[PDB]
């Protein structure tokens, strides 16, 4: 007992008050107008249906959204009025109206069902409230539905940065008399705020069954994800240009040598790959495992994480000359080296308190006292210990760096499978940083990822081409439901990763 | 004794028969023509003087070129004839005429002085012969002076790649009747062979004191050095965008976090920076020092290398809590960790044979037997040894990789001074690779350089701006005058770095 690493008092100076990411639904005329002062000028029933369906429907199979798992819509006061009483409140969804004249009760009235909440501030507060401990597991996607004033805030920092998709219905009607305006800025413009907007989908031109045979079309717009895209263009480069190589088993690979990647961890954005679902539950579970200096791999198994299972079998241990290790015991691997570098190993049950160099601790120590130190790095690559290990480490090195009170972290990895190894490990180090940040009272900055031998497996090739066809969506956020007294005492339950919107596992 | 690493038998399969790099002098009309069949059409006396001076004059101060240190000109047979007997042979220079009809003696005739050599092949053989053990220290720059046939070979692989500068005199004369042609290809064209040609200098338009008041101008053309340029654009990025930081002494720095560089080591090209002269003699001396697992820093001092001098003083050792170490003893630093990782240190004189993990050896071992291994990496970052060291390592990690029978090598460095640290270290690892290549019977490939904290010192800033004004020239070549029985037994004398053409120290 301690020995452990003790967490600081408050959250990091000028810190991220946990927000929620959102999506925006809007209809415009060709000029980009939304409603002549109050309300809306045109009448397209097809938009209404398309509105209903976007706002209601959850991810997955035919899963009716009960209060226990549902979607939420955010609107200003004027719009909430604008909705006809026959469809008020909006069914299936959590009507969220911001107001500074009316309260939650003050709005409830025909009668009488509690699917609404009024909020005292703007969009930020909504997102804060929606990301708040109870609302978060229950509420899947947030949608902003208008109007002008609410949209203004959406395309303004720091909302615009939490803005993750725009569904935009264009109406082929035209007059000048429509007052307010909504234009998505072109990329690389001042108004763009450095965001790059792309078409993800776009419907046919369609004609409305209303009174004027008026044309309309749909389109989904997403904020281009350079970060994830660099990962992909590395995969493509390997496939096109990699050297054919053959590993220890004998499987064929394509590999390149030496590359570098970066990912913003700012405001707990978390680079889980969109183009393919990552095993976050395992990621998180394994790293906390690492952080304790753990070794008995069945701790992971017991918790439904089966990866060290292959390398933990009686067979493989023996195949690696580890007679004396009981099944699922790995020796001085990763985390052990992290916390007790150079400590002589015997078995996993054995007490390792005080033996060997506790790198992580000393790092946490230096960070707080002396941020400018060019020596804050831990290693798992111990030549003397390597033979006693079930597996030499891939991610063998990490160096920390601090600027503008933000913590960055370079990770070095000698052998990198883009297939799953890599995306997994990116998430893994992203978490470490965020945690270490939290432990040293700093905001998180960048993860820099340096790859040694980067490879794709011979089987993986064609699969990977399927992945390369997809566009990367925006990244999710790590948010803490709870904090702990000691870093070591953190658990998967304590955090929850919000707004992860991938494509199939 | 051995213990050591034993060198292989022959040189690496399909290997670089040591060549010399050269420069090209040529005159053209505006159409790019050089001489109507045999000889030259126009008469410009100013070209002749400019020819004389380029071909004769050595680098440095008023140093008359004696046979002991001089310049060499390479010409085909027809040109050697073309020279009028009153200036034959060309004075101050080693007239080198290739022929397959006439020999060295066969050409000597008025009479009678031995400043010439005939060669049986083309330009390659010339360069080979000029880089040959005796001719190399003595002969400073090689110039190719024509004609058509010799120029053809110059702009052809693999000469064009050893081609390092073109001095081109343009004559503002015009007819069609000039037969042969000389055009430098535009960059990114087929004919360019992937080389990018740039103007380094260009004179005034000038009028010849000959019979027709004919115009002419000069210009120097160099093959753009992307490689070195990446180093520079990193320096500029730091200066423009680096975070102000303050190191352990207290000096001010500008730093960035995490970057990556590459350098071709192919055919023993050696990335010594042109934009500022590097201390090669020290580089080479220190790395061989490393390679032996050496520690008594005075071995370097004795050999006129004073860098470990500051960190080796009685003072600094004491300042680092090293009472027991005699002056100029550093503890388990760099090379020691390389050769005896984890060996318990006592003093430099003490025998360390057989103790600790000999990384380098095992690497050399694996390379030969199993090139596809993703584990060939040595480290100097030993947490248990760090406190006993006078200095923690900057270059703490190197991983090797083999493709197409070429050896590449990634180097990881945690703290990087662009001022001198970096350029020095690039050369340092380039040498290691070349040597390790030689030890494992492989050709050398790429050095990949990964920088952690990259910085420029507060003083260094303005100096560095002066450097940034320069254009990087082409890189030099490492060539071996002699080989050794064991890797350890190599010496600075054994090799000689040819064609290093910088700007002031
Ligand atoms: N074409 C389309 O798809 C599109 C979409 C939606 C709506 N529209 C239309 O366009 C019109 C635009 O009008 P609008 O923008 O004024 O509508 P609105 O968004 O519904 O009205 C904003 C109201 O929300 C509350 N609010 C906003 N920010 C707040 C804050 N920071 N703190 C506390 N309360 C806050 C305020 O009510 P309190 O007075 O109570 O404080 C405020 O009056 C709407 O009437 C709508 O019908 C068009
Ligand atoms: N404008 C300018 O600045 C410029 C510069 C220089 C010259 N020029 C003129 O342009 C003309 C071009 O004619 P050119 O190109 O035929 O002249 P050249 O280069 O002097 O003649 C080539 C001769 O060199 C020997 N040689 C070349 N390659 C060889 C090889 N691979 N192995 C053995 N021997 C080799 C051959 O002599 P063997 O028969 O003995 O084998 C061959 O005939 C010259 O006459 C010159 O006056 C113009
Ligand atoms: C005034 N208002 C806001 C409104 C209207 N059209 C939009 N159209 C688009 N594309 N995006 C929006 N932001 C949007 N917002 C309204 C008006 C009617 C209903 C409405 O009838 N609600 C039903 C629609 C059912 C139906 O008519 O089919 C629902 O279930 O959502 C809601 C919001
Ligand atoms: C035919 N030939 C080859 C020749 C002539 N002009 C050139 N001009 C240029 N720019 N580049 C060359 N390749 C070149 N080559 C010649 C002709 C004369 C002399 C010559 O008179 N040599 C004296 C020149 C002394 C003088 O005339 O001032 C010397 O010292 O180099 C040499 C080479
Ligand atoms: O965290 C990990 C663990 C394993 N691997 C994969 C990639 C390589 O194929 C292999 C590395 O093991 P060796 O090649 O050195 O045996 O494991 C990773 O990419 N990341
Ligand atoms: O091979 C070397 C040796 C030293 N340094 C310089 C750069 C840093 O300023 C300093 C590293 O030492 P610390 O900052 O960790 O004390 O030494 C290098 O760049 N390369
Ligand atoms: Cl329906
Ligand atoms: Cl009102
Ligand atoms: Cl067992
Ligand atoms: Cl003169
Ligand atoms: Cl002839
Ligand atoms: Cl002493």
């Amino acid at each position: 007992s301690l020995f452990k690493i003790r967490m600081p008092e408050t959250v990091a100076e000028g810190t991220r008050l946990a927000l929620r990411a959102f999506s925006l639904v809007v209809a415009v005329d060709e000029r980009g107008g939304i409603g002549d002062g109050r309300s809306i000028p045109w009448n397209v029933p097809e938009d209404m249906k398309f509105f209903r369906d976007v706002t209601t429907k959850l991810r997955g199979k035919n899963v009716k959204p009960s209060p226990a798992k549902r979607n939420a819509v955010v609107m200003g006061r004027k719009t909430w009025d604008s909705i006809p009483p026959k469809f008020r409140p909006l069914p299936g969804r959590l009507n969220v109206v911001l107001s500074s004249t009316l309260t939650t009760q003050h709005l409830l009235d025909n009668l009488h069902a509690d699917s609404i909440v009024a909020v005292n501030g703007g969009l930020e507060q909504a997102l804060q409230l929606l990301a708040s401990p109870n609302y978060t597991p229950s509420i899947e996607t947030v949608y902003c539905i208008g109007g002008g004033s609410v949209y203004a805030e959406a395309l303004r920092p720091p909302c615009v940065h939490l803005l993750q998709a725009i569904y935009r219905t264009t109406i082929r009607a035209s007059e000048s008399s429509c007052s307010v305006f909504f234009r998505v800025p072109e990329s690389g413009t001042e108004a763009a705020a450095g965001i790059e907007w792309q078409r993800e989908t776009i419907s046919e031109e369609l004609t409305s069954a209303n009174g004027n045979e008026t044309k309309y079309y749909f389109e989904k717009l997403i904020p281009r994800n350079r970060e994830e895209e660099q990962y992909l263009s590395l995969v493509d480069r390997i496939i096109r240009e990699g050297n054919v190589k053959h590993d220890r088993t004998g499987v064929g690979t394509l590999s390149i040598f030496g590359a570098q990647m970066r990912f913003s961890l700012r405001n707990n954005r978390l680079p889980l790959l969109t183009t393919k679902r990552v095993f976050w539950r395992g990621v998180c579970e394994e790293l906390l495992w690492f952080l304790r200096g753990e070794t008995y791999a069945k701790k992971l198994s017991d918790k439904g994480v089966h990866i060290w299972d292959d390398n933990g079998s009686r067979a493989f241990l023996d195949s690696r000359g580890l007679t004396e290790y009981e099944e699922m015991d790995l020796g001085p691997v990763y985390g052990f080296q992290w916390r007790h570098f150079g400590a002589a190993y015997t078995h996993h049950d054995a007490n390792y308190d005080g033996q060997g160099v506790d790198q992580i601790k000393a790092i946490v120590e230096t960070l707080k006292t002396n941020p400018d130190d060019r020596r804050m790095l831990f290693t798992a690559w111990n030549p003397s210990a390597l033979p006693r290990m079930a597996l030499p480490p891939c991610h063998l090195l990490a160096q920390f760096y601090v600027s503008n009170g933000e913590l960055s972290c370079m990770l070095y990895q000698r052998s990198c499978d883009m297939g799953l190894g890599v995306p997994f490990n990116i998430a893994s180090y992203a978490l470490l940083t965020i945690l270490i940040a939290k432990a040293t009272g700093l905001r998180p900055g960048e993860l820099v990822h340096t790859l040694g031998d980067a490879h794709v497996y011979s089987n993986h090739v064609e699969p990977c081409n399927e992945q390369l066809k997809r566009v990367p969506r925006a990244f999710p956020y790590l948010v803490f439901r709870r904090e702990r007294e000691f870093l070591e005492d953190y658990e998967e339950g304590d955090m929850e990763v919000i707004d992860y919107a991938p494509y199939p596992p």
